[PDB]
């Protein structure tokens, strides 16, 4: 601690790093809502010969409307809309008859669309669900495709967590920006659907791998008093990607361009990355004194702190850390107080991912149009984030966690007694429940960057970020479950979150002890909290 107040705490050095990592933070978001536009189902009909062929309607004696055509080729569906997955084959010239009931027709009349579909280009001009034929038999497919993402980054998190504590923050946040360039430009190329399969896969690793990385060199680089305004502007961070996404996605709405322009950034940011600093506390606490000396310089050198240079020699630090001189999982998981603090913190991350996609449903309902809803998502996700970050600066992290739990929760149980009618309502619960989830999720990258020693915070966050994919990934198994009685799923989404909330009343109370470095260090809070 006194190292940074030697080396300052409101340099440039903190505002250039704040204001990188958080464009790219955005380009992050900007691929997950990527994956929220890519496969959007377009209306879609069986193709038909006397439609698609000059030749059959040359064939035709006569001129008929295309809206009779189509009403005498496909079936109208459900919602009065035509059937996406079936025709009849044949024309039914009797239903141009006004003397013709509309069940003139028997079920062997219909078939499956063997022999493909007609697409919609009036919205977009190809996706992945028109040029893959991602419908019918697929429609379940494509969850299973949002389901290896998902996972994707769940074992990227679990795999790169003691990578990234093993071999540094710096390196492994370059290799993982490299990795997710060259793999998401190869996911726009690629041939089919199980390479882009794969290539999503490798992208999720190296998605969990920047945000974890970039998370840990700040607050590693940023002074105590600043840490909150600079997390809280990664989270606008977010809430800009989603503004910045529906914008490009506007502007571009083909999805090979639009994914191309999506990855190009992160290879210029892998450029520019070359010149970020490694955290000097993770090189500290592992000794290697010549290496953390010359990165120090180099960043007093940067900030303007020559001062500094010319103070600070050798046997002065070595007498320092005289002092202070004097992992796996299992290791974490066997002594009993960060079991405890991992498993809360991993129940809450769990509440936050289940309580998002939960919650997300009710957006539908206000209108239509993805691009406006994306923007008014983010618009609103603004202020939220805003109040957060003054909550957690005047009352602290623990009783502003649990709060927005319980907004959470609340709001949910009353947006489960508002009848469907009463769509206004709804809408306000829905707006006030997306403000609660992303200030709980300010909370939580904030409480679980504080609350593990830097030796295992890597492992511990890494589990964390592992429990929020596994509460995303056990969503879609809910929804199927929704089937069993419309109670349930509001029932599982009040209750995660109101146990969450009353769970995390059970945390240390926090914002005055000193960053916990070590193993050792942690013992002595603990005996001053006996
Ligand atoms: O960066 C993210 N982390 C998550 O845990 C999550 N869950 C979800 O649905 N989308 C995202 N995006």
């Amino acid at each position: 601690s006194e190292l940074l107040d030697l080396v300052g705490g409101l340099g440039r050095f903190q505002v250039l790093q704040t204001m990188a990592l958080m464009v790219s933070i955005m380009w992050l978001c900007t691929q997950s809502m990527l994956e929220n536009f890519s496969a959007a189902v377009p209306s879609h009909r069986c193709w038909a010969p006397l439609l698609d062929n000059s030749t059959a309607q040359a064939s035709i004696l006569g001129s008929l409307s295309p809206e009779a055509l189509l009403a005498i080729s496909i079936p109208p569906g459900p919602n009065q809309r035509p059937h996406q997955c079936r025709r009849f084959r044949q024309p039914q010239w009797q239903l141009l008859d006004p003397n013709a009931t509309a069940t003139s027709w028997s079920e062997a009349d219909t078939e499956p669309c063997v022999d493909g579909w007609v697409y919609d280009r009036s919205i977009f001009t190809s996706t992945i669900v028109a040029k893959w034929n991602l419908v019918c038999d697929s429609h379940a497919l494509k969850p299973m495709a949002q389901s290896i993402y998902l996972a994707g980054i769940l074992v990227g998190a679990a795999a790169c967590g003691p990578a990234s504590d093993r071999f540094g923050r710096r390196l492994v946040l370059t290799w993982s920006y490299l990795q997710m360039a060259v793999m998401g430009t190869a996911a726009a190329f690629a041939p089919a659907f199980p390479v882009y399969c794969l290539f999503r896969f490798l992208l999720a690793f190296a998605v969990a791998g920047v945000m974890m990385n970039t998370g840990t060199l700040l607050m590693e680089w940023t002074a105590a008093r600043a840490r909150p305004l600079v997390m809280t502007l990664n989270s606008l961070g977010f809430s800009f990607g989603h503004g910045l996404t529906a914008a490009v996605a506007y502007g571009v709405r083909d999805w090979t361009l639009l994914q191309l322009v999506v990855s190009v950034p992160f290879f210029l940011c892998f450029l520019y990355s070359w010149w970020l600093a490694e955290s000097a506390r993770w090189l500290l606490t592992t000794g290697r004194l010549d290496w953390g000396l010359q990165e120090l310089w180099r960043v007093a050198a940067i900030n303007g702190k020559g001062a500094v240079q010319d103070t600070l020699t050798p046997e002065v630090l070595l007498s320092a850390m005289r002092e202070e001189l004097s992992a796996s999982l299992g290791t974490l998981l066997r002594m009993p107080g960060l079991r405890f603090r991992t498993c809360i913190s991993t129940l809450c991350w769990f509440a936050f991912g289940f309580t998002f996609f939960g919650l997300a449903l009710d957006l539908q309902a206000l209108g239509s149009n993805i691009f406006l809803l994306q923007m008014f998502i983010g618009v609103v996700d603004i202020p939220a984030k805003m109040g957060a970050l003054l909550l957690l600066s005047h009352l602290g992290r623990r009783p502003t966690l649990a709060a927005s739990l319980l907004l959470a929760g609340l709001c949910i149980l009353a947006n489960t007694l508002v009848p469907h009618e009463m769509g206004a309502l709804r809408s306000a619960l829905a707006v006030l429940g997306l403000g609660g989830v992303g200030a709980a999720f300010t909370c939580i990258t904030i409480y679980s960057s504080e609350l593990f020693p830097t030796v295992l915070r890597m492992t511990a966050v890494g589990l964390g970020q592992m429990a929020a994919s596994g509460g995303a990934i056990l969503g879609p198994l809910v929804r199927l479950l929704g089937v069993h009685g419309p109670w349930l799923p509001l029932l599982v989404y009040g209750t995660v979150p109101v146990l969450s909330g009353l769970a995390a009343l059970l945390l240390p109370e926090t914002q005055s002890l000193p960053l916990p470095d070590t193993i050792q260090d942690v013992q002595n809070q603990a005996v001053k909290k006996a």
